[PDB]
């Protein structure tokens, strides 16, 4: 349960190596209800934000509050995501998480498109945690591609994260774990969700307004 699963693994295994994965996190009824609500959103062209604003990313995305009308399994796992982040209260680094982002939903297309190499927050905007979950049925990373790799600091080896179906991934979200997304060669769906330390988006606020 998410207590235990938080506080035996989540909260450990972040302190140490700053990269953790839960795996059927949901469950498969849940994970392909998931997978409906997003491939809808796919079909009637949802994934249309930052189309209408000048400049290059080669994905597409929408954010999904949660209760939106045919989003609502997508709202309960950010509820579910909330209970682990909660149940992890002050015991995840130095941060204290007070707030989060809405879910990003982002999909690549087949084609070879991937994502480049990046740092989710390297200039302290508030973001401390990422959380990804993945709704990809059956993914044969061997032919379809589309592994997240993760370099985290301080490790000689690189970290290879498949999107595999009803997965949770949790990290840092600074410096320490620049990452790429490796080439998809089938339709591949993630959700992402970015969990805020209260005093450095304090920070980056002040400096907003300085
Ligand atoms: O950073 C990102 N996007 C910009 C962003 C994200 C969240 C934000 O929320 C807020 C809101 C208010 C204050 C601060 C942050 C703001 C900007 C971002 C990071 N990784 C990825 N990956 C894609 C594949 C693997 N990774 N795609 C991304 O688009
Ligand atoms: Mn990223």
């Amino acid at each position: 349960p998410a207590l235990k699963l938080a506080l035996e693994y989540i909260v450990p295994c972040m302190n140490k190596h700053g990269i953790c994965v839960v795996d059927d996190f949901l469950g498969k009824e849940t994970g392909q209800q998931i997978g409906d609500e997003v491939r809808a959103l796919h079909d009637t062209g949802k994934f249309t934000d930052g189309q209408l604003v000048s400049q290059i990313r080669g994905d597409k995305i929408t954010w999904i509050e949660g209760k939106e009308p045919g989003c609502e399994t997508i709202g309960l796992l950010m509820s579910s995501m909330d209970d682990l982040i909660r149940h992890c209260n002050g015991k995840l680094g130095s941060y204290k998480i007070n707030g989060r982002t809405k879910a990003m939903v982002a999909c690549y297309p087949g084609n070879g498109t991937g994502y480049v190499r990046h740092v989710d927050n390297p200039n302290g905007d508030g973001r401390c945690v990422t959380c990804i979950y993945y709704l990809n049925k059956d993914w044969d990373a061997k032919v379809s591609g589309g592994i997240l790799r993760i370099f985290p600091e301080g490790k000689a080896q690189f970290a290879d994260i498949e999107p595999k179906f009803d997965r949770l991934l949790f990290f840092w979200s600074d410096r320490r774990n620049p990452h790429e997304v490796q080439p998809a060669y089938a339709t591949r769906y993630a959700i992402t969700v970015w969990y805020f330390d209260a005093d450095e988006r304090a920070r980056a606020k002040v400096k907003y307004l300085t």
